[PDB]
């Protein structure tokens, strides 16, 4: 797909076998959700941006799909205020900006 | 040009006779730049991020070159970790996602 944006790129994403909606984000290293609670080891993280920083759990080696295109990656879990697919993801399906 | 993601969208951008770096963020609805000095007048304006709230200062029409592309348009000065180039002057220079 070739996303314009006139408005927030956001697309649905299954993850844990829930579908959600998140944003695709070129400034975010990592990948964002809002609380959810996946299975496995995690482990405590603090990332930061406009605003501050906030606490997350990290969750390694989860599944995503995004689009129909499967990705494997790293997901933190917190209070973010949208789900955010970042630059970890958007790589793996091959995502490019351009102008 | 297109753009990968393996590394931050990081370009330099020319404003007020000066280069900067700035990230190409499409999860940021506006641009935001660290603290300068930009003529006129400017208004008050909140910004939600990551970790909450910022408050910054809006000033308009300001001209702003983006990987040689010219744009003019609102530019938002504040406490940001980096500098921001958003959506509103993304979609100037023509900017989209494929994937
Ligand atoms: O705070 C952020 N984050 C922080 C962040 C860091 C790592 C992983 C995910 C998110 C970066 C921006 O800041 C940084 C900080 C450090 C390094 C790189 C980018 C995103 O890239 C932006 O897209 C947007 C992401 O979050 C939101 C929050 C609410 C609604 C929509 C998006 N903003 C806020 C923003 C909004 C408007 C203009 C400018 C900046």
């Amino acid at each position: 797909p070739q996303i314009t944006l006139w408005q927030r790129p956001l697309v649905t994403i299954k993850i844990g076998g829930q579908l959600k909606e998140a944003l695709l984000d070129t400034g975010a290293d990592d990948t964002v959700l809002e609380e959810m609670s996946l299975p496995g080891r995690w482990k405590p993280k603090m990332i930061g941006g406009i605003g501050g920083f906030i606490k997350v759990r990290q969750y390694d080696q989860i599944l995503i799909e995004i689009c129909g295109h499967k990705a494997i990656g790293t997901v933190l879990v917190g209070p973010t205020p949208v789900n955010i697919i970042g630059r970890n993801l958007l790589t793996q399906i091959g995502c490019t900006l351009n102008f």
